[PDB]
């Protein structure tokens, strides 16, 4: 059984139900090739200057990722395409509201460009969030997913160049005795296609076997506003924040958040008032 | 069986183990009377100007609290005593590190002064966090507490003036069929004493029966850094933040946070570096 493939345009309402059932779906043309081109051009130099994940200069080193991986997060100040087009994606917001309605508001836990160098080895089969959110392992087995990951192709994803592996149905597994690469299928994708998985989907980066190809992806971990993001937008200039839509501001934590509790008292509030009301935060003011 | 009473000075190591077992403990002299006096003087006018919890001017109204309740949160910009003495409390930090070591770093989910007017009615018996963090209800029954609440007396707590009710052992209850005021005992406290409960302890504010007395408390909900605070310090002037200790800065979300994962990749980071390193955030710079 291959990963279900759905149109971002025509199959929008089917995307979350498909992931809830199978643990994975390919969203064809999640981003237009124009958005992919602009995002690639904007992040290009930041990928080139990025040190190894566990660089000795870093006070929060990533000791997990391969030395042939470059990860660049906090994309809002880097990329106009990201903070305007991606953060306001109609498809992303329909899927996230479908997924997280039981919990309430959602925001970006991490938006990162990942670039894998030629001959990058396959990652071990894993669930996400286990190096940042221990709390997730204490959730009841059948608890609705508290985060999902859009793995957006910024270059071709082929079997040969290390396309992502997923185990379909593995998001519902309690016993992990049958976890093996034998159980996996591949996310073959054109640039702009996205693999959508949950925080419980067992998956891994594939082995780069050509020895010539550089694979790049945009990973958008969307999570309930009750969970702390892996990344901070606290240092993003206020002029950049005030250039965004109110919705994009909320996704970067520059707004108060609401739970789905019938008489919700809210998150990141200030004496009964929102961040945006208190700070008089402007929106859609061009730079 | 009455609520166990412990000295902040002499019984420090016994406090968290006592709450883990019984679901509640009284910390005698948690704050000195001097700190209580200074905090009361500093918040006094902010309590007086505070509207009803569900005021029509508020875009995050609290529809739960009685109209005879005034709640003032985001205390850092209001109170020197709070941001210096309370946020750096040796007793608070030992208890929180004892409670949350399985999860990692902790911070303030809410620090609020609550003032109850004369003849304030008893609250319904409840667990905290159910109007802000639906995720907590999806945790496995025996999951370690992800938040605890220091209910610090800023005035006398008597049976007559509505001292808090707790059900001892109720933090371990799955079946709530035996929940009744018949099962409760009272937190009788002098100013500076604190009632410590978990997010699972069944408790309620008591009925004010004198018709003359105003009861005031400082409620400090301490929670794992993986859960989003009820309140935001985003609007607190940077000069005020830079006057605090690095530890106080972390508690207000003006620092990156760490999980207890052996190879933790951190929370609120910026491309492998902390908020404080990135923003060049100064500490202990007097105003
Ligand atoms: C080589 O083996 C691995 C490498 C990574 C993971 C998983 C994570 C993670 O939990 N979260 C994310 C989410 C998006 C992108 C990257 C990461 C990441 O950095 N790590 C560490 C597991 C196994
Ligand atoms: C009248 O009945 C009530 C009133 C309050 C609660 C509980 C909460 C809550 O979950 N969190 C806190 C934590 C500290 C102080 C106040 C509150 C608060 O405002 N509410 C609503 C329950 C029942
Ligand atoms: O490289 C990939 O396709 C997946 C990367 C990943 O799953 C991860 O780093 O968590
Ligand atoms: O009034 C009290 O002592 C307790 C208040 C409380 O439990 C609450 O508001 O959540
Ligand atoms: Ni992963
Ligand atoms: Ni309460």
């Amino acid at each position: 059984s291959q990963i279900p493939r759905l149109s971002a345009i025509n199959d929008l309402h089917k995307i979350w139900p498909t992931v809830e059932e199978h643990g994975a779906a390919i969203i064809e043309s999640f981003l237009s090739l124009d958005i992919v081109r602009r995002l690639n051009e904007e992040v290009d130099p930041f990928v080139k200057i990025e040190p190894i994940p566990a660089a000795k200069t870093k006070d929060h080193p990533n000791h997990i990722l391969s030395t042939t991986t470059r990860l660049v997060n906090v994309l809002a100040p880097i990329s106009k395409a990201y903070r305007e087009d991606v953060l306001n994606s109609k498809v992303l917001h329909r899927i996230c509201s479908d997924a997280f309605h039981v919990y309430g508001d959602y925001w970006v836990l991490m938006g990162a460009v990942m670039e894998l160098a030629p001959s990058n080895p396959a990652q071990p089969l894993h669930r996400d969030m286990r190096f940042s959110h221990p709390i997730v392992e204490y959730l009841k087995p059948d608890a609705p997913a508290t985060s999902i990951n859009f793995l957006v192709a910024l270059s071709p994803f082929t079997a040969e160049n290390g396309a992502t592996h997923v185990i379909l149905g593995s998001h519902k597994w309690q016993n992990l005795s049958n976890v093996s690469m034998d159980a996996t299928v591949r996310a073959l994708m054109n640039p702009g296609d996205a693999l959508l998985i949950t925080d419980s989907t067992i998956h891994c980066g594939g082995a780069e076997t050509t020895g010539t190809e550089t694979r790049r992806l945009l990973t958008i971990t969307m999570g309930i506003s009750q969970l702390t993001p892996l990344e901070s937008n606290l240092a993003v200039p206020r002029p950049v924040i005030e250039s965004l839509t109110p919705l994009a501001q909320r996704l970067l934590g520059w707004a108060s958040q609401r739970s789905a509790a019938p008489r919700d008292i809210g998150l990141l509030t200030i004496r009964g008032n929102s961040i945006e009301k208190t700070m008089n935060l402007k929106a859609e003011q061009p730079l």
